[PDB]
């Protein structure tokens, strides 16, 4: 069901199967990051541990608030695939 | 799903990747940094032992401030790989 | 996840071997420091052993003191790496 | 749809083309510019570490403020080729 | 888009690179001059090591002075090349 | 982004490069510097080792003093060659 | 009942391997552990005894206290492999 490359089929699996990695990597990020915040603890407000430990949850809360843009952009994509397929159907189907 | 080497469900796998490296990296760093501050002492404002050591706990903290900025940047650099994989797209698919 | 050599989960897994290192660097000189204050005595101030050792804790206390500007520069050298990085993706990627 | 070169479908594909890169530039500068400005202190209004950094700040500041025109000029030269390709269409089109 | 080699989104990825690039280099600059502040002291005001050091210092401040108008010329020359891509298209489209 | 050789980012490399060559530069001195006036000692004004060892120190005292116009002979080329630049893309590109 | 190598049953096998090794290590450690209890006591708050053997103790908690996040990511590890598993079938089963 297509043309040359682009298959209704075909795009309907591929979603499928970016959903379901998509939220398996949700899951096991979430499952980690329990273990994670269970795992350090928070020793004193001033002494050398805080000054050792206190910029590498620093950078964690960046790159976990760096993440849902990447999402985004990734979602963004498959409108953009859809439409030049779009595009290439009408171009020479007439 | 892509045309020459971008596919969105290996930008996803990649993505899963980095979050749980990173995560074990943290983790990893904490606590290991939670037995050095157990591990070392401190002997006397102004003795031998101090400047022997005071250096060396500078640069220990100097560099652990200067991971944070290290990590924002990795996480900017997957922006421009999305980004640059939209625009590929663009190009050819019309 | 990159396009030539520069690889994001290898950057992480770079980042985490430097910091166990430098943990690791830290902890033994700390630890040696110690066992080093504690075996030399003072003898006294004018006798024949201060002029035999005075120069030697002289020159442990310098390069001690030197540590410190080489362990920035260490950590300076990454930030460069990551942005030469960033730079290679974005020239050819478009 | 066009005499020679000009065609309306590629001119909407690029007016898109154009967009999208404009809106992905303004989006990683802004992200970018964000992580400069939390890396870089304000160490003191007169020490050596002012007059080593201050000079480069105003150089930021500055080609940041260049950009706006830049962008104007670049808005106004898409408006010129669909006048010359109206014109071109009408010398000889009759 | 363009008519031999003035291509707008060519335009706009320069732009984008010479951005992130000049980004760069004031991040880097701005944090290795910290580092160069914190390691030179002040020992004293008329003894040897001022007269060795000072003019190293100035030449510094000099240089670092001079920084901001290349930057400035720098970005001038962009609306330069944008105008005579203007005028090139201006003069044949006709 | 240029026409022959002018290429903007290829600039913003350089200035990147000399920059920080030039603060490696002043702090290496400066360091040596230091460790310099802490080696040599002041024997008395007018026994034999002043007579050998004074014209040493005068002559490094000259040379350091020289540096700053050296210094900024090397910053106002820059200026030349971004002008260069700028008046050989107006000459052809009209 | 599967592609290559995942096979449901051998997964549950392999569930029940685990599940009754760790029990089975569990309940070797606690009745171990009750006899170590019961055949060290406490000599005196300072005598030489207690110098001898606080460290060995001490260092007999810190271990255990170390046994849970290995469990934890043991467990985590599981679910890795099923969802490794879900996404080899779904990758050529169509």
């Amino acid at each position: 069901f297509g043309t040359n490359g682009f298959d209704i089929p075909t795009i309907a699996i591929a979603l499928l199967i970016v959903g379901v990695i998509i939220g398996l990597s949700g899951l096991i990020l979430s499952i980690f990051a329990t273990a994670t915040a269970s795992a350090i603890s928070n020793p004193s407000p001033g002494t050398l541990a805080y000054n050792l430990t206190h910029p590498l949850i620093n950078g964690m809360v960046s790159f976990f608030s760096f993440f849902p843009t990447l999402y985004v952009l990734l979602g963004v994509t498959g409108i953009v695939l859809i439409a030049a397929g779009i595009i290439s159907i009408i171009m020479e189907k007439f």
